């Protein structure tokens, strides 16, 4: 399949290191039902987590991810739950009193972002403070969220948003609460991606709708990038930017011209429909040449500042009451270009 | 298929009814995305709505409706928020002036709302009162709301939420603002459901798990059911509680066999499981005989009356911080007998 074909096949999956890093812990997953989520979930299980804890407020999600693991449904545990309910969500933590928080709920459509700006802010920003803050509160141990290559000179409402997470998580570590991020770039067949989309089209024998004949991204299998995710969180100390080696760029008209090779489905034509609002031609190449190298080849570490608190919580409730949410993002990330 | 053996073939659909009440409105859907919410949405595309306002919380559901209706976009306008934060539904309802809410947005999965209760009291009572308030102050024509036959002497938190969202949004009816209920079961195939769970199963050359060999559900094809709804909206007055006929009730274990016979995969095993908390084994049949015929022979009207909103608010206000779900659905639900 393509996904074979543009696989990383990393060379350093260490399994010994990660089950160290899970072996008998309380592991909360929050997004547990989602792509990266549900493998989050499964490879806690695999590498010998205790007890996890499924936070998804998309039942259908939570259903499938508690189905999948049924054959470890002693040591899982399915909570129906938005990270915005604070309330609920500061009981479930001190009910379980997970010692790690693998974060990986979010918004993550460029356009449908784009279209409901205040809904990313809210799910992804705030969301993010109410799961960050009531962690540290309920001092969790360790906190690794989930980032994206959308974050990295961000061009997009949802990129910005996640790179305001960025900050405010890093921005919470401590010597007591240890927080990592993880940008990466795309995710084979991941839930609503360009895959899946280019099947369905192919099945019901329509022509492929690609946005633009230069555009690229960089590829991941879902099982490599997540025990990445869980090596950086194991080697972490506390404040780290990690960043992925994703490997070579791939053409999408590539990606679409050999899906349909594999297919025997060269009778369909490959549509043209152009650059969507916020959407970049290259996604950033993720390692910069003055990050540090790990003890794993593809696994490196950005530089990052501090930002106040004081500051950021206060820029925080801006976003929430603002007329204009891109000029207010901009306050917050200068780095923000909103392709509108 | 098996789907095409179960549905219920009604013949009373009327296309033109349908599309008499819809042609050019605005219409909201809440849980746009969702297997009912989805297909209410191809319906309103089809039988002339103005414009579609597609109201879900999940991502994906919301994108893939949103894609599934390609054609139409310049007509649908994708609302990425929950029912529950009422600022901001508050805002879309005053923007585009929806004159009829559907609303199909809901937790519904038995088990998880068991493990789950608080959350199925937020999700599904209060996220009804917010979309109902929010309706009614922003001059919503009419509201129907899709109800379940776990509703009805429910056993389960899951249900007995759905009796009291039903007691609620009927009590909001009133001679502006025109509220109807429909309660069906199952439907064939939809999401997390019994269809997909063995067709995996099988897949994967597992023995289908079958909760009982007695338990029995009614069934209809998602897009049956959803016309009726759409026929019974058309019809209501405001403070109708309907009810769908959905004739024959099917043997999940004959499912199950059937599913295996069209499969020719017999080598398989049909494993016991047994009753889960909250199940019943033969849900209820929707169609009381005192019920009053309608025009269309599959859509009833059953009794309801209203109750007071100043006492069920309060009931409300207090579900959301209680330690007893359970017993406090019980005060409002008398008829809720929790397994
Ligand atoms: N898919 C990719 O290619 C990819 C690549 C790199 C990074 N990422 C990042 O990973 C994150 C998740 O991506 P994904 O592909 O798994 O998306 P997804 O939508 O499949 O998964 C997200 C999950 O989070 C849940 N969720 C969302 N908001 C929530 C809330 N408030 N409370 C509880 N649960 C909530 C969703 O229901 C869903 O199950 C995003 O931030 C994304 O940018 C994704
Ligand atoms: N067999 C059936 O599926 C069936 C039969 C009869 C009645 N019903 C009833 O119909 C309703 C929906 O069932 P379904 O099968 O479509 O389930 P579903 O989970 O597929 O769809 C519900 C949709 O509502 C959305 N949603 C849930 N809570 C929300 C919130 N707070 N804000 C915005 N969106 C929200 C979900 O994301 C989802 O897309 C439930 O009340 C159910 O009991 C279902
Ligand atoms: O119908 C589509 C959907 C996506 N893409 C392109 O394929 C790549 C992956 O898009 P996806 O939605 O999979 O994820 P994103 O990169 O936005 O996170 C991007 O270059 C898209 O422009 C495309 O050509 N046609
Ligand atoms: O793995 C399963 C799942 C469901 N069921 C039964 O199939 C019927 C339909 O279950 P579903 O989850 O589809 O919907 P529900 O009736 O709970 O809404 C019910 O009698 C369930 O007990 C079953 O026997 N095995
Ligand atoms: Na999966
Ligand atoms: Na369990
Ligand atoms: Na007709
Ligand atoms: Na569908």
């Amino acid at each position: 399949s393509i996904e074979d074909l543009l696989a990383r096949k990393p060379k350093d999956l260490d399994d010994s290191a990660v089950a160290a890093f899970l072996k008998d812990k309380v592991v909360l997953v929050s997004g547990a039902g989602g792509t990266i989520g549900s493998e989050l979930c499964k490879q806690c299980i695999k590498f010998g987590a205790k007890h996890l804890i499924m936070v998804d407020h998309s039942e259908y999600n939570l259903y499938k991810i508690n189905d999948d693991l049924n054959l470890y449904k002693e040591k899982i545990t399915p909570i129906l739950l938005s990270i915005l309910d604070k309330q609920s969500l500061d009981e479930v933590l001190k009910t379980y009193k997970p010692e790690l928080i693998l974060h990986a709920a979010a918004y993550k459509h460029v356009p449908l972002c784009e279209q409901n700006p205040h809904s990313a802010v809210i799910n992804n920003i705030l969301g993010t403070k109410i799961l960050c803050d009531s962690a540290k509160e309920n001092k969790v141990a360790k906190f690794v969220m989930i980032s994206s290559d959308k974050a990295v000179r961000p061009t997009n409402i949802m990129g910005c948003t996640k790179r305001v997470c960025e900050l405010y998580t890093l921005s919470m570590s401590d010597e007591n609460f240890e927080v990592a991020c993880v940008r990466f770039g795309n995710v084979l067949g991941s839930s609503g991606s360009v895959i899946p989309k280019f099947k369905a089209q192919i099945a019901n024998n329509e022509p492929l709708t690609l946005t633009h004949p230069d555009i690229v991204r960089y590829f991941m299998l879902v099982a490599e990038a997540v025990q990445l995710v869980l090596q950086a969180g194991a080697i972490a100390k506390g404040g780290e930017l990690f960043v992925l080696d994703m490997g070579k760029p791939v053409k999408i008209i590539d990606l679409a011209k050999k899906m349909l090779l594999l297919s025997n489905r060269n009778d369909l034509e490959i549509k043209i429909t152009g650059l969507r609002k916020g959407e970049k031609l290259y996604e950033e190449l993720l390692i910069d040449e003055n990050d540090a190298k790990t003890q794993y080849e593809s696994i490196f570490v950005a530089k990052n500042e501090k930002v106040d608190l004081d500051w950021l919580n206060k820029e925080i409730e801006n976003l929430q009451i603002c007329e204009d949410i891109s000029e207010a993002l901009l306050k917050i990330v200068p780095e923000f270009k909103h392709n509108k």
